[PDB]
């Protein structure tokens, strides 16, 4: 309990007062599950804020309670603004979707491709060369090779693994480097399958503009858009308390414990290392839904937008799902965003068209350009947090009273 933040308008967002009621009953009846310590969650719809209601706690163990201004490690949802940091260097011809990462980052030139095969003691990687260089595109819409290693199994993924990638502390560069001594899971341009390609995109980045990842990302993006608490580690003093933790028994993230945002570090990875609150990243999404401006300030082009939500992974493109097509039956995947393309199918209500992703410590959004509508979702969790932000997307699309 607590509730709404400021003032709501439900009816002109097209939304019945029943409906929207449906998620705070669900989400304190989460809370007094102990599924998360609060949370924090916001509907934008026909321009207008429909719903903005925090409940709970931000951390179980300080007690300190759930607001607005508290800041999230946003994880995976760090992608749709590194994707879009990339895409202003692509307006102005400074980068180019179709150009080979190795121009940018050498090492990559020459990475190699494993497959599995019997050896004289079970499976073994055999290596090959790439057929295709990978691309910047490839990169943005995870068809590259690079994966992840504790995302489901495999020899390739165990070698990553193996790699020890985390150790240390060190910068965009020297992370891309260690990802370039991995083998490839997949020959590039072939295989959709989530990755590090995001964080080697934020090094690209740092390349063409001289800039930190972050640097370039707050003069170009987070000032003007007013998104002021949001970066990659809270180094404000006023603002470290201010960071929501999950349950005690659900703080785990790759085996680890999640990262303290509150002590800096040199990394700023592009994939995964963002924090940020409900307020900031709304203003986010709200600029993307608008086709790439908000209060008069424009950051792409509408025509940029569009392409950035389109399905580049339709069977047109030639690219087959992997082994781990974590978008699932009826969604496809465009520049940063996972896109829906069946009305049906995907066991989740949508639209056609609807751009979506999510983090691992339990933040979420969604963006429909038909229905006019964006929401965000933050509460720290990780083990329950997919549950979670599908019953929101059903308990949303169940309180419409009108479509757009």
């Amino acid at each position: 309990a607590e509730g709404p933040v400021t003032a709501t308008k439900p009816k002109e967002a097209g939304f019945t007062s029943e409906g929207l009621a449906r998620i705070d009953a669900y989400l304190k009846n989460e809370i007094q599950a102990k599924t998360m310590p609060g949370a924090v969650m916001m509907i934008k719809r026909n321009g207008e804020t429909a719903y903005f209601s925090s409940f709970g706690l931000r951390d179980p163990d300080t007690k300190e309670p759930m607001t607005a201004e508290t800041i999230f490690r946003i994880y995976s949802m760090s992608k749709p603004i590194t994707t879009v940091a990339a895409m202003m260097l692509v307006e102005e011809g400074k980068l180019q979707l179709d150009e080979p990462v190795s121009k940018y980052i050498p090492s990559f030139a020459n990475v190699k491709v494993g497959v599995e095969t019997k050896g004289e003691n079970g499976m073994a990687l055999e290596t090959g060369p790439v057929k295709r260089a990978i691309t910047i595109q490839d990169l943005m819409r995870h068809t590259s090779g690079i994966t992840y290693g504790f995302v489901g199994d495999g020899l390739v993924k165990k070698a990553y693994i193996a790699s020890n990638l985390f150790d240390g502390d060190f910068d965009n560069a020297e992370f891309a480097e260690r990802i370039a001594k991995l083998p490839l899971v997949y020959q590039p341009g072939t295989t959709w399958d989530y990755g590090h390609s995001t964080d080697i995109l934020g090094r690209v980045v740092e390349v063409v503009s001289g800039k930190s990842l972050y640097q370039f990302e707050k003069e170009r993006l987070l000032d003007p858009l007013g998104m002021k608490d949001t970066g990659f580690y809270v180094t404000d003093p006023a603002k470290k308390s201010l960071v929501a933790e999950a349950m005690p028994n659900d703080r785990k993230i790759g085996g680890s414990e999640m990262f303290d945002p509150r002590v800096q570090k040199k990394w700023e990875p592009g994939g995964q290392g963002m924090v940020s609150t409900i307020g900031d990243y709304a203003r986010f999404t709200q600029m993307v839904l608008n086709g790439g401006t908000l209060d008069g300030k424009r950051y792409l082009s509408p025509k940029t937008i569009a392409y950035m939500g389109s399905n580049h992974i339709p069977q047109a493109s030639g690219i087959v799902p992997g082994a781990y097509y974590l978008p699932g039956p009826g969604v496809g995947f465009g520049l940063g965003f996972a896109v829906r393309t069946e009305a049906g199918v995907t066991p989740v209500e949508g639209s056609v068209g609807d751009l979506s992703w999510g983090g691992a410590g339990g933040t979420v959004f969604w963006i429909d350009p038909k229905e006019n509508l964006t929401v965000v979702f933050m509460a720290p969790m990780v083990s329950p947090r997919a549950r979670v932000w599908r019953t929101l997307r059903n308990i949303v699309y169940g309180a419409f009273d009108r479509l757009e």
